[PDB]
């Protein structure tokens, strides 16, 4: 089977683990240990082909840069997650982008910019327009998700797999 290696990145509390666990187990999990990194694997049928997805749910606790870089180097595609309710998490996405680019050396690395917590529109701090503009600058797609309602959760993982499939 094809094995699509996805890495979740983004600053704290944006929904990396909630997105992962919604995708994996169809549950909205709200208290998942913020410092716990873990990997997940499951079989999925991608455009009719049975494949395996491997998801590395990073937690930013590998502060030792060689280790963090090794984790990123193993990834084939990235979900770069921020929370639409925390502007500082959107600002932080630039750092994850640079980190990935330093390691993968490929500006076309499979990569989605993911604005999570789309069910909290009344708490939005990051405009759709400014996030789309950043994605356009990076030539990546922008998708807004809700790990709570499941909105676009399958989409971000499947579309990222489609980029891995096409590009590698
Ligand atoms: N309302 C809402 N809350 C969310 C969503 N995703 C995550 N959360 C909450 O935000 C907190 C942090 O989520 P988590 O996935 O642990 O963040 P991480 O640090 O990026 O792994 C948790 O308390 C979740 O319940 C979402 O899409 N909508
Ligand atoms: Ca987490």
């Amino acid at each position: 089977l094809a094995l699509h290696k996805v890495i979740m990145v983004g600053s704290g509390g944006v929904g990396k683990s909630a997105l992962t666990l919604q995708f994996m187990y169809d549950e909205f999990v709200e208290d998942y240990e913020p410092t716990k990194a873990d990997s997940y694997r499951k079989k999925v049928v991608l455009d009719g082909e049975e494949v395996q997805i491997d998801i590395l749910d990073t937690a930013g606790q590998e502060d030792y840069a060689a280790i963090r870089d090794n984790y990123f180097r193993s990834g084939e595609g990235f979900l770069c997650v921020f929370s639409i309710t925390e502007m500082e998490s959107f600002a932080a996405t630039a750092d994850f982008r640079e980190q990935i680019l330093r390691v993968k050396e490929d500006e076309n690395v499979p990569f989605l910019l993911v604005g999570n917590k789309s069910d909290l529109e009344d708490k939005r701090q990051v405009s759709v327009e400014e996030a789309k503009n950043r994605a356009e600058q990076w030539n990546v797609n922008y998708v807004e998700t809700s790990a709570k309602t499941r909105a676009n959760v399958d989409k971000v993982f499947f579309d990222l797999m489609r980029e891995i499939r096409a590009r590698l």
